[PDB]
């Protein structure tokens, strides 16, 4: 009875749980745990694909490696892409920020996008996935004054971590993201030095790394500058709870 649905990281299996609920079952290209811009999908994951009704992307240039073999793999199913209507941000200009499932400002177009396209494939519960997006979409708006009431106060409106996936959570929120990371690459000994030095010119208390990416450099930084070094996690499923754990993260080290 349920449309099998495939979507590409973790944090989408919350949105189309939250849209779909029991009409859909949904299957993960990318392990949490797995960097997804360099992740290549298995033999199994692409023969399994063969199931799927739907495949629902993040869009903008994010599974560009991946998508002939996944349109190889079936040709029947709807590729449904999330990103439509948005303004992305760019990453040094080469190219589009793919980081949108981050901001729930964004999210309320990608779900409303996702169960636009979802009624289009199973019209019987068109009013089904129409509540369930409103439902959704207040929740989101719920969670968006929320984080907005975490992090409005800080004095010190800057965060350094390894990889870059908050430039959108940073713009909602006007917080300022620092990297580490500089073009997918680990920083060179100089940079390392001069983040070094901006991090102490900004008093900084606190070092994220991520949990897909060796937390080396941001462990070095915070021994150099008298910080803690915490873990920010980008493809948590348990999306909500995840971002409101973020925010109190930021707001603890900027305190
Ligand atoms: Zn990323």
């Amino acid at each position: 009875d349920a449309m099998d649905i495939t979507v590409s990281i973790p944090p989408q299996q919350y949105f189309l749980e939250k849209i779909g609920g029991d009409l859909v079952r949904v299957s993960v290209l990318v392990p949490g745990n797995n960097d997804p811009h360099t992740y290549e999908p298995k033999p199994q994951q692409l023969a399994a694909l063969s199931e799927a009704e739907a495949y629902v992307l993040i869009g903008l240039g994010f599974e560009q490696p991946w998508l002939e073999k996944l349109k190889a793999a079936n040709a029947n199913m709807k590729l449904i892409d999330s990103a439509q209507g948005i303004t992305p941000l760019e990453m040094e200009k080469m190219v589009a920020d793919p980081h949108i499932w981050l901001s729930p400002t964004l999210v309320k177009r990608q779900a409303t996008t996702i169960a636009k396209e979802l009624a289009e494939l199973d019209p019987d519960n068109r009013d089904q996935y129409e509540a369930n997006l409103a439902a959704f979409l207040a929740e989101l708006e719920r969670l968006n004054q929320e984080l907005g009431q975490i992090l409005q106060p800080l004095p010190q409106r800057k965060f350094i971590v390894f990889h870059p996936s908050w430039a959108y959570f940073a713009r909602d929120y006007n917080l300022v993201q620092i990297p580490i990371e500089v073009e997918g690459q680990e920083p060179s000994a100089q940079e390392l030095k001069q983040l070094i030095d901006t991090a102490k010119e900004n008093n900084l208390t606190m070092v994220f790394g991520e949990t897909q990416f060796s937390t080396k450099s941001s462990e070095a930084i915070a021994a150099e500058i008298g910080a803690g070094v915490e873990l920010l996690d980008p493809l948590a499923a348990d999306w909500s709870s995840n971002l409101k754990a973020v925010a109190q993260k930021i707001a603890n080290a900027n305190s």
